[PDB]
């Protein structure tokens, strides 16, 4: 549901609905005001109101005095699954429709007609506010193969109702009822919600356009987006087995049982196949991870790693050194590899690694490793000019060779900047095979990578380098 997210609410508020309309264990999450970019977890204990900071600088959703999380709804269901203890038992639901795919605000009759005749098909609807009644809403749907119908939405006395029958607390429970049963026209007509309308998927030649309208917008987008995280609460039974513990560079921040790599010449890294040219998204090596890294790069035939962390940052170890120093030749358990050549270039250093498996001389295979080394520390590059640059001639190596695997990509965790360098992959991809005239959806396109591993893309400020790269592509051709 995802229903204990507050978009629009601040401190005050907050304690005020936890105090009036909460009991104790009552909880609801919100955007930090003091701090844009950060989130407060706001729990009522014993008759009082608490407010916990979660911080997220692009690698994860970091808890204080908890743990790091990919996302906020794994972080709630794993609270509610399990300085004293602080209870989160149950969500305080927000009506506010501002997050919702189908909820557009001002709008017309024409013009929703317009937007549900040009993107629509049959179910498609949304909810917009009235024009003649100000402070009621308007559902407009799409049925057919074609027709557009209006139905008035009464606010009365915060509690929506289309005319009769059942009084609702929230737009959202209006349109979860109505969707499930479904409105019958006096004709015959269903009024089958299927699908909220698309606004986000644009034709990639008017991306400065789109840019400049959530220049104005992203925080919006991203948010509605985040919504949507409540639906890829998927099993990550392998990785909690107390033999892949300590495989886990952070305890809770796991690869889905579904499309995790498993491992069999034991079978588990943390590591997720990515499918939009596919990809493995995983962790920075730990110690004990070096030798099954290898094994995974050598069963996969991955002839490209990329790596966009530095070691340490911070004072933090990231990633331990997985390769050879140059020249020099490393056994990795039954894997052999030799680095053959360093080239140093403005933002990375490329590593001509050669791979084989000990004992079987034919099994020799060139590893590309690409390491971008001037990502900052916290938030995104101001211009996206190198991670383009880097990542063209990434897509180039990886072409240019007969049956390749997987392109290898992995960060500290192996979520945020692993998650925005596979997205930018993806949808330049689309744009090299297909032309200025083609369609482009980011938030759709991230919700796919995010359904194969968890937290793919990590903030709002990744978000709008994404679509800050996608423009500086479309511009430079
Ligand atoms: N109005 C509006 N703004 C939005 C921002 C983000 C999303 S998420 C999304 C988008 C496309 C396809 C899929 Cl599958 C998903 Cl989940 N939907 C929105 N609708």
């Amino acid at each position: 549901s995802r229903r204990w997210f507050h978009p629009n609410i601040t401190g005050v508020e907050a304690e005020n609905l936890l105090l009036t309309r909460g009991v104790d264990g009552s909880f609801l999450a919100r955007p930090s005001k003091s701090n844009p970019g950060d989130f407060t977890l706001s729990v009522r204990r014993n008759g009082a109101v608490t407010h916990i900071k979660i911080q997220n600088t692009g690698d994860y959703y970091d808890l204080y005095g908890g743990e790091k999380f990919a996302t906020l709804a794994e972080l709630v269901q794993y609270y509610m699954e399990h300085g004293d203890v602080i209870e989160l038992k149950y969500p305080l639901n927000c009506a506010d429709p501002t997050s919702e795919r189908w909820f557009h605000g001002h709008l017309s009759g024409k013009e929703a007609e317009k937007l549900l005749t040009e993107k629509g098909k049959h179910g498609s609807f949304l909810v917009r506010e009235s024009q003649s009644h100000p402070g009621d809403f308007v559902l407009s749907v799409r049925t057919g193969d074609s027709k557009v119908t209006h139905v008035m939405i009464r606010c009365q006395e915060l509690k929506y109702d289309v005319g009769g029958g059942e009084r609702f607390d929230s737009l959202t429970d209006l349109v979860e009822h109505y969707k499930k049963n479904p409105m019958v026209e006096t004709l015959g007509t269903v009024l089958q919600l299927k699908q909220p309308l698309n606004t986000t998927r644009i034709n990639a030649a008017e991306i400065e356009s789109r840019v400049r309208e959530l220049s104005k917008g992203f925080w919006e987008e991203f948010e509605t987006l985040q919504q949507q995280e409540c639906k890829l609460l998927y099993s990550r039974k392998e990785g909690q087995r107390q033999e892949n513990k300590n495989k886990n560079r952070y305890k809770n921040i796991l690869p889905f049982d579904h499309t995790r790599v498993v491992l069999h010449d034991s079978d588990y890294i943390n590591a997720n196949i990515i499918m939009p040219k596919s990809y493995i998204a995983t962790q920075g090596c730990l110690q004990n991870t070096v030798n099954d890294f290898w094994r995974m790069v050598f069963q996969e035939n991955s002839r490209v790693i990329v790596m966009t962390t530095k070691e340490v940052e911070r004072g933090k170890s990231k990633c331990v050194k997985y390769w050879p120093d140059e020249y020099a030749l490393k056994e990795y358990g039954v894997m052999r590899v030799r680095n053959v050549k360093e080239s140093a270039a403005h933002d990375y250093t490329l590593r001509e690694l050669k791979l084989s498996k000990v004992g079987q001389g034919n099994t020799e295979r060139t590893v590309w490793q690409y390491h971008f080394r001037t990502w900052p520390d916290h938030g995104v590059p101001s211009d996206p000019g190198g991670v383009l640059d880097f990542l063209e001639e990434v897509h180039h190596k990886q072409e240019s060779i007969m049956d390749a695997g997987p392109v290898v990509v992995h960060c500290s965790a192996g979520i945020g900047r692993t998650g925005t360098f596979i997205v930018i992959d993806i949808l330049i991809d689309i744009i090299r095979e297909k032309g200025v005239d083609c369609d482009i959806d980011v938030p759709k396109t991230i919700q796919m990578v995010r359904s194969q591993r968890s937290g793919m893309v990590q903030t709002e400020a990744q978000y709008r380098f994404i679509y800050m790269a996608v423009q500086h592509y479309i511009e430079t051709l």
